């Protein structure tokens, strides 16, 4: 990662907390293309350096991740270590997380604008497979809305999949089941078992949050029910626009070889119309 300068960062608002990390938005002074001097707005995660093993799987991932470049994967600009924390630097995502945009917008969104955010998470998916890099973060506050619809051009929305963060093999074990049903059953398990497969779950748990409207699946159950859940082979009910059931239930498999390559997903999109 390219090494930003603590004193180039400028800290304007508190966005919250994530997971052991504490996010603001800011803006980055810099020299740009041309040699033009450039304060650029920037999302800034904040780690902890006391918490050594979160911050070491945290800036593994978003190194490893940021190796490979693609037009549905953020954009990291680099990293400040020069402080009393460790520091990733990001794009500032203009319309933030999708889950959030569906619930602002009253769900007032048409089943192909769905379909479509569909089809480029799986296409940033699909890239990631055949990278075999495991992600292990999916859900719909990580998808990440660039650009809305404009109907008058044609344009469609514009996704990005956020960092991974810290990696599910180092979390504790109750902020694991507090992410039933998005941490597949064989990681409840053991964690040990994140795979590839993974991600195939986890997709089917955002796509069922994009079908309804940025609610969160089994939110009326706690971590002792969500554990009940898994046990009983339950599986999410089918969400408010039914069209993507079937792709739901195929990928949140509870046998992980059986669930679906990313091409074959993304056929079966098309055919509708660190650790
Ligand atoms: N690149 C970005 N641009 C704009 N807003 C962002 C960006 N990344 C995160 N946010 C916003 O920051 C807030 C915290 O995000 P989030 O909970 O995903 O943090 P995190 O550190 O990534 O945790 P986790 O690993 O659980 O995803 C949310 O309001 C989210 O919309
Ligand atoms: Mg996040």
């Amino acid at each position: 990662f390219h090494k930003i300068r603590n004193e180039d960062l400028i800290f304007n608002e508190s966005l919250g907390q994530g997971t052991f990390t504490k996010i603001f938005k800011g803006v980055r002074r810099e020299v740009g293309d041309y040699g033009q001097l450039h304060e650029t707005e920037v999302l800034l995660k904040v780690l902890d350096k006391a918490h050594r093993n979160y911050s070491e799987s945290f800036f593994a991932a978003a190194s490893m991740m940021s190796k490979l470049s693609h037009k549905h994967l953020v954009l990291n600009y680099g990293v400040c270590f020069c402080g009393d924390e460790n520091i990733l630097v990001q794009e500032f995502v203009k319309f933030g997380s999708l889950d959030t945009y569906l619930k602002k917008n009253k769900n007032c969104i048409n089943i192909l604008w769905k379909l479509e955010v569909a089809k480029q998470l799986a296409a940033a998916m699909h890239f990631l497979e055949e990278n075999t890099l495991i992600h292990g973060n999916v859900c719909a506050k990580n998808i990440l809305l660039i650009r809305e619809e404009d109907r008058k051009t044609g344009n469609p929305p514009f996704i990005k999949l956020s960092d991974p963060g810290i990696s599910i093999t180092v979390l504790p074990k109750d902020i694991l089941q507090e992410r039933i049903p998005w941490v597949p059953p064989e990681c409840i398990e053991n964690p040990k078992n994140l795979n590839l497969a993974t991600d195939k779950w986890s997709f089917g748990t955002t796509l069922w949050e994009i079908c309804s409207g940025g609610d969160k699946p089994l939110s009326a159950l706690d971590s002792q029910r969500k554990l009940q859940f898994y046990e009983d082979r339950h599986q999410l009910p089918a969400p408010k626009a039914a069209e993507l059931a079937n792709l739901i239930n195929n990928c949140m498999d509870y046998e992980p070889d059986h669930r679906p390559s990313f091409r074959a997903i993304i056929r079966d999109l098309n055919s509708l119309f660190h650790h």
